[PDB]
DNA sequence: GCTCTACGTCATCA
DNA sequence: GCTCTACGTCATCA
């Protein structure tokens, strides 16, 4: 049978990881590497990664799990993206961590100047 | 014999301002009138309105005409709006002629900040 | 640790 | 004297 391809061991995999991310990965080792497979909200996205509402919103970029939004269901849809889709867009658009780091640094300056 | 609103003499309405607009005036008396049937661009709405993209949108807000971006047929289409829709609209919105002169005033003073 | 949008300008590109 | 979008923050509101 196939196998997480994290542990080795598993056979079942997290159905969301799975059905909607499209990762071979069991539940256990999400919890052991959220680095990878932790699911953040679209602000989460927009404030860690710089990333901008038009590349969250491409359907043929990022797979998303959506969600009633926790504060009312009338409110817009909670979307949800696995970190390691979102890191590796935001490593190539800022040109890796080193280049993310420089867009942190120099947005707080922005602040600072405001 | 229905007769022009501005005239009271023609039977024959511009076809634009009548099926599109909704106005029945005549197309000698738009043309001696500009003030009030002259056709704006989009474009030209926002620079001499001050008026956004979201109320020009709106589909119950104003009535509109479509053409071909003269520049190029690939390109979005031109929108064309009359003028007396949309200076009432901005009368409202900015509190009458006189507001909207202030808002002018104050736009022209936020490009001798950024000199 | 929720999201959309609108402000606001302008530059592109279309 | 053509249009949309994006790039900016946020705030407000949904
Ligand atoms: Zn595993
Ligand atoms: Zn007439």
């Amino acid at each position: 049978a196939p196998k997480c391809i994290e542990c080795h061991i598993n056979i079942e995999m997290d159905p969301v990881l799975h059905d909607v991310f499209k990762l071979q990965v069991c539940k256990q080792c999400s919890k052991e590497h959220p680095e990878k497979y932790a699911l953040l909200t679209k602000t989460e996205c927009k404030e860690d990664y710089f990333l901008t509402d038009p590349e969250l919103n491409d359907e043929d970029l990022f797979h998303r799990l959506e969600k009633p939004n926790p504060h009312s269901g009338t409110f817009a849809r909670m979307q949800l993206f696995v970190r390691c889709e979102v890191e590796a867009f935001a490593f190539k658009k800022w040109g890796g961590e080193e280049g993310l780091d420089e867009e942190w640094q120099r947005r707080e300056e922005g602040k600072a100047h405001r």
